[PDB]
């Protein structure tokens, strides 16, 4: 469903990386976060659904999805909640030299995963002809 | 025309706020950054340009855009200058929630959500988020 996303968290330099992957289309929306809460996730949360049609994230249901804070921004944004993290630490390893803050390696490899054309369309292409076609 | 975009900046409450618009579509990406600096735009034109397909940003040409920093970005990027209203409504329906909201940043995310699913003309109308992707898969 073009709804449908997937949240991660990974950890990389000790601090807090959270991924969005659109699950249709592989695209992905990813952040460094100061920390694994529930009000930098609600804040997450709520810029992502800002940005994209989220209709249900699936998440890993731990602690900071308990709170006030990240149902209230659910519940407004209208958000359900009912391996591609490798591929881009790998992407991060690569282009991590070529900045001093980890937050703009993780942007850089945000840009390459989601213009990479491996038919043969970029996940942002996929992205946008899953949704049109929604609409 | 599907890859260009808007660049400016609003200032409230002693902080700045970038406002880009697809100029196309009327769809918005914003952040409040810690400052009007070269790394600071660099880095929201970065973001920017990783989430859609950005060919040309229209900027205010100033200080933050003439550094080594934000030049490099956009090479880097693959993003062109080109030749320099709604930050006004934004500013209303930043105005209208800023009340719930405990920081800024939180008002101004809550403003984009709203700008963008927004249906212009009511029914069978189409929300900024709609126009923009039915320009780009168009393009496509
Ligand atoms: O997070 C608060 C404020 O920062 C923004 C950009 O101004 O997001 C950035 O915040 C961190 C800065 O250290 C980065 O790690 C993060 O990845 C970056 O996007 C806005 O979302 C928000 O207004
Ligand atoms: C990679 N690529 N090549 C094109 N012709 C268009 C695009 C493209 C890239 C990103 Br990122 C997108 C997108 C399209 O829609 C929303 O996000
Ligand atoms: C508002 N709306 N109503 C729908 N049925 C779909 C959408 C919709 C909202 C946002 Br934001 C988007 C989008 C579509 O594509 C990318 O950004
Ligand atoms: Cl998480
Ligand atoms: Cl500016």
């Amino acid at each position: 469903s073009p709804g449908i996303w997937q949240l991660d968290c990974t950890h990389l330099e000790g601090k807090v990386i959270l991924v969005a992957v659109h699950v249709a289309s592989g695209y992905i929306e990813a952040e460094v976060i100061p920390a694994e809460t529930g009000q930098e996730t609600a804040y997450f949360l709520l810029k992502l659904a800002g940005r994209w049609p989220v209709k249900t994230v699936h998440t890993d249901n731990g602690s900071n999805f308990t709170g006030a804070t990240v149902r209230a921004a659910c519940d407004w944004a209208g958000i359900k909640q009912e391996s591609m993290n490798k591929e881009l630490k790998k992407i991060i390893g690569q282009v991590r030299d070529q900045a001093e803050h980890l937050k703009t390696a993780v942007q850089m490899a945000v840009f390459i995963h989601n213009h990479k054309r491996k038919g043969g369309y970029s996940a942002g292409e996929r992205i946008v002809d899953i949704i049109a076609t929604d609409i």
